[PDB]
DNA sequence: CTATGAACATAATGTTCATAG
DNA sequence: CTATGAACATTATGTTCATAG
C-alpha cells in the first residue's frame, strides 16, 4: 500500500477498540462522540464509515454483537459491542500505534522540508 | 458534507514536494520519484511512478507549472520532461494551503495518538 | 535499462435509499 | 425522530501495457 498515511477505517477501528475498553458503545454513539471530539480540528466522519470499521472488527473476530435495548426514555433496539478476542484487539492496537507513529513521522518530515 | 476533513491526500503530499523542489532544482517525474523513494525509504513510504505523474499533470492543469521537453544526459541522449513555474503566485498560494493541510494532519495524528495510547 | 504516459483495475471511502423500532 | 444497515456511486489510488530513447 505504498506505505503512506494511516487509512481512515484504521483510525476509527483504533478508537472503537479503545472505547470498548472503557464503555459499551454502538455505531451512532461512537460517531457522535467522534463528531464532537474532532469538530474543532475539523474532521467530521460519516456514519457508514463507522459501520464499515465496525463490521470489519467483527469479521476479524476482534469484537461481537449484542442486540440490546438502551432505553433512556424510549424503547429502541441498538447493536452494542464487546470483545470477542481481546488478545486479537491488543495486537491490532499495537500495530495501529506503529501506523500512527509513521504517520506522524511523514507529516513532520514533509512539514520540515517544505516549510 | 466535506471530504470529511480527514488526513492529507497522497497527491497533495507529492504536489507539495514538487512545488518546493521546483523552487530549487529542475525536476522531472522519474527524478522526483527516485529522490522521494530514497528520502523516505527508512520511514517506509514508497510512492509509485504513476502517482507522481498524476500529481504533476494536475499542477499542469491547475496552471501552476509548465512542461519543458528537454534532454538531460551526461553520457546519453534521452528525453525527459522538466517542469518550470507557470504561475508562481498560484504556487505560493497552494503551498500555503498545504501547510494548513499538513498542520491539521499533524493535529489529528497527535490527537489520536494522545487519546488511544 | 530509463522514462513517460494511457489504459485498465480495485480500494477506500462518500451518498442515497430501505427498512425497523 | 433514532438506529442499522445495504445498495449505489465516485473518487483516490495501485497494476499492467504501449511506446520511445
Amino acid at each position: 500500500s505504498t506505505g503512506f498515511l494511516v487509512k481512515q477505517r484504521a483510525f476509527l477501528k483504533l478508537y472503537m477498540i479503545t472505547m470498548t475498553e472503557q464503555e459499551r458503545l454502538y455505531g451512532l454513539k461512537l460517531l457522535e462522540v467522534l463528531r464532537s471530539e474532532f469538530k474543532e480540528i475539523g474532521f467530521k466522519p460519516n456514519h457508514t464509515e463507522v459501520y464499515r470499521s465496525l463490521h470489519e472488527l467483527l469479521d476479524d473476530g476482534i469484537l461481537k454483537q449484542i442486540k440490546v435495548k438502551k432505553e433512556g426514555a424510549k424503547l429502541q433496539e441498538v447493536v452494542l459491542y464487546q470483545f470477542k478476542d481481546y488478545e486479537a484487539a491488543k495486537l491490532y492496537k499495537k500495530q495501529l500505534k506503529v501506523e500512527l507513529d509513521r504517520s506522524k513521522k511523514l507529516i513532520e518530515k514533509a512539514l520540515s522540508d517544505n516549510f
